């Protein structure tokens, strides 16, 4: 930490060549330089940098660096004017933010039309030729064009062709409120891309690895990639040329030009050493050549070595595309921009969403991603007719919303309008028999309802009970549709009655329709395949209904922490035991952390999060996160006997946001202390809105730690993150 020097750089670059520079630096001064390449490190770095941890030196394109600087995660760079002249002036401007410098420039990288020179000696200079050109090749069992579709960076040069742009630039300023994502040029651009996939030319499944292996095996005429790719293309038995990007509507393609940059972490005590390595060991003709021999950097920022590299007709072709395109903005809103376009492209190019709809949703979130709120006051109609002392009261959801408005959190959200669940939605998790039974209760009276209520375990029914349960589930499904279509990033569904106890053909524990489960299955239908879903049930009671509903499903990872009391705590079974790991092909996808005894608190739940939940969750890698967010495990709750603070819930929430690219949906379950649940829900909503987690306090209970490790033992043979 003070005697070392660790550096991060993306896996597509030449990290091995950088290690060699770290070896010729370790030998010179004695300091060991370790270079690792984490996945999704542009997301990983701002996580650790905030909480003091992280690498000494960060490597990435300049577009992300302004976000890091706005959070004060980067150290200010102070090079003398002598070294300043050593690079091109336009590269320094890319890493200049709010006056200060915040990174060392390394190389300029722009996309190019790499193409096979054998199967296709003449590269089409227009995008419009490609479908016809694919016809002539698809007969010979060969494709025409394949490139990465899972990242918006690769399809952007086509979107920007006819007039699409991110944020408008005038003078020195970027107008956050001026976005050209849903304008004609951008729409015409993506429309043409989707049509390629519409007509069986390109496949939507195509990613970086698939597309590279296709071109390298000589079964794809053209591809789109950066200088870094060239190295792998050489070893390949493929003769390749690099030229200008094809035109769209007679317009030159405009790729988003990026600059490979190196920043110093603010928490690094090794700053001076950081300055020494980057300036006098990396940014030299010798150092830059070491990396470039591994993977081509492109057009480097260093004047001396650039003159040598500029003889390359490929680098010249890289400069041609870069000049026709535009240099990426460094403003801290780029992260929200790239996520919007990523969602829009994936959605539209699949068939789920349309060009008009997808771009319209992205247009609204280029500046910042929104958080959705969904709630209906009519859900208060469901009430107990013979017992006013029952804890599941209509005041539960009102007190929450009323508190969200007091703190002004509700206004900072994008309030979604709910709707009843369609018959199809409910039939995915509940039988038509049980649904009909429950709808029949609508026209019963208090006497008939009493006998009807005694048919189930811990249930009260009133004439409104069907409309409310139908609304709670339908509301959560609306939230699903919102997140999965780029309307929001994450959201909260303040609803009642609860649902995680509801079985397929039976009501139980104040539940009728399992809203979380229906939402899970619903999410998989609108995507059209078995989407990977994570369900975290941090309610103080075990969600027996949810577990049984996905007991054999390996596409839905269900995690639950709850009072067990040796099978005595409600719902009273052994179904919530730690040894219950699901069955069949879903074995290992049912995780039960079972508490023995009361007073489980913050330190207890945080222990489980770091030792079990997060490792398993990350290995599972969900594409959507649903939370049975009951707050009866909270402090001051009359039923749960636990002491989790609102500050604690905020941390648990904020920690789960690193999953599924931040796609989370908190759906309310239990919680019966009006002040405790409204406070906890507010603290959670704060975390969802990007607000920083508060400070905390109180060692882990021993019996809790016993409980935790007890269930990792049973799961250690099904999860490598537990080994
Ligand atoms: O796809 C969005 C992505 O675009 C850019 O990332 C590039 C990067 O610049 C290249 O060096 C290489 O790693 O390909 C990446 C895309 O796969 C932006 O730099 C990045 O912020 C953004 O997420
Ligand atoms: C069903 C349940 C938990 C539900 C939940 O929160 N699921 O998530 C708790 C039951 C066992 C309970 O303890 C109880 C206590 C008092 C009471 N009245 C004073 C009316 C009614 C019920
Ligand atoms: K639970
Ligand atoms: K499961
Ligand atoms: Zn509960």
């Amino acid at each position: 930490e003070e005697g070392k020097l660790v550096i991060w750089i993306n896996g597509d670059k030449g990290y091995n060549g950088l290690a060699e520079v770290g070896k010729k630096f370790e030998k010179d001064t004695g300091i060991k330089v370790t270079v690792e390449h984490p996945d999704k490190l542009e997301e990983k770095f701002p996580q650790v940098a905030a909480t003091g941890d992280g690498p000494d030196i960060i490597f990435w394109a300049h577009d992300r660096f302004g976000g890091y600087a706005q959070s004060g995660l980067l150290a200010e760079i102070t090079p003398d004017k002598a070294f300043q002249d050593k690079l091109y002036p336009f590269t320094w401007d890319a890493v200049r933010y709010n006056g200060k410098l915040i990174a060392y420039p390394i190389a300029v990288e722009a996309l190019s039309l790499i193409y096979n020179k054998d199967l296709l000696p003449n590269p089409p200079k227009t995008w419009e030729e490609i479908p016809a050109l694919d016809k002539e090749l698809k007969a010979k069992g060969k494709s025409a064009l394949m490139f990465n579709l899972q990242e918006p960076y690769f399809t952007w040069p086509l979107i920007a062709a006819d007039g699409g742009y991110a944020f408008k630039y005038e003078n020195g300023k970027y107008d956050i409120k001026d976005v050209g994502v849903d304008n004609a040029g951008a729409k015409a651009g993506l429309t043409f891309l989707v049509d390629l996939i519409k007509n069986k030319h390109m496949n939507a499944d195509t990613d970086y690895s698939i597309a590279e292996a296709a071109f390298n095996k000589g079964e794809t005429a053209m591809t789109i990639n950066g200088p870094w790719a060239w190295s792998n293309i050489d070893t390949s038995k493929v003769n390749y040329g690099v030229t200008v990007l094809p035109t769209f509507k007679g317009q030159p393609s405009k790729p988003f030009v990026g600059v490979l940059s190196a920043g110093i972490n603010a928490a690094s005590p090794n700053k001076e050493l950081a300055k020494e390595f980057l300036e006098n060991y990396l940014l030299t003709d010798e150092g830059l050549e070491a990396v470039n021999k591994d993977k081509p950097l492109g057009a480097v920022a260093l004047k001396s070595y650039e003159e040598e590299l500029a003889k390359d007709p490929r680098i010249a072709a890289t400069m041609e595309n870069a000049q026709k395109g535009e240099i990426m903005p460094n403003i801290p809103q780029m992260s929200a921009f790239w996520y919007a376009v990523r969602t829009a492209v994936i959605n539209a190019a699949s068939g789920r969403q349309t060009v008009d709809a997808a771009l319209a949703a992205a247009q609204t979130n280029a500046a910042a991603s929104r958080t959705g709120l969904v709630y209906d006051q009519n859900m208060m109609n469901h009430c107990n007719l013979w017992d006013s002392h029952h804890p599941e009261v209509p005041q539960r959801i009102l007190r929450i919303m009323c508190r969200l408005e007091e703190l002004g959190l509700a206004g900072r959200c994008l309030t979604l309008t709910p709707r009843p669940a369609t018959e199809a939605e409910l039939l995915t998790c509940h039988s038509a028999e049980y649904v009909g039974h429950l709808r029949a209760t609508e026209k019963m009276k208090t006497r008939e309802l009493h006998r009807e209520s005694s048919n189930f375990d811990s249930i009260y029914i009133c004439p409104s009970t069907f409309a409310c349960a139908q609304l709670a589930t339908g509301a959560a499904c609306r939230l699903v549709e919102a997140v999965l279509s780029g309307e929001v990033l994450n959201g909260a569904a303040v609803v009642r009655p609860p649902g995680h106890h509801a079985e397929q053909d039976a009501a139980c524990g104040f539940c009728f329709f399992n809203s979380v489960a229906v939402a899970a299955r619903h999410a998989q239908t609108i995507s059209g395949h078995a989407l990977r879903i994570l369900i975290v049930d941090w309610d103080v009671h075990h969600g027996n209904g949810t577990q049984h509903m996905f007991e054999d499903d390996p596409s839905v990872l269900y995690v639950s922490l709850h009072r067990y009391d040796h099978g005595t705590f409600f719902p009273m079974g052994d179904e919530g035991a730690s040894s219950q790991i699901g069955r069949a092909a879903g074995t290992g996808f049912t995780v039960n952390v079972a508490w023995n005894g009361p007073r489980m608190g913050d330190a207890d739940y945080l222990a489980a999060w770091h030792r079990l939940v997060l490792p398993i969750a990350y290995e599972f890698n969900p594409e959507l996160v649903l939370v049975s967010a009951g707050f009866d495990a909270a402090r001051g709750d009359p039923l749960g006997g636990c002491q989790v603070s609102p500050e604690g819930y905020a941390h648990l929430t904020h920690l789960l946001m690193g999953l599924a690219s931040g796609r989370i949906i908190l759906i309310l379950e239990g919680g019966y202390n009006l002040t405790s649940i409204s406070e906890s829900m507010a603290a959670c909503t704060r975390s969802l809105l990007g607000d920083p987690p508060p400070l905390l306090t109180r060692p882990p209970l021993s019996g809790a730690l016993a409980s935790i490790t007890e269930t990792i033992q049973v799961h250690r043979r099904y999860w490598r993150s537990l080994r």
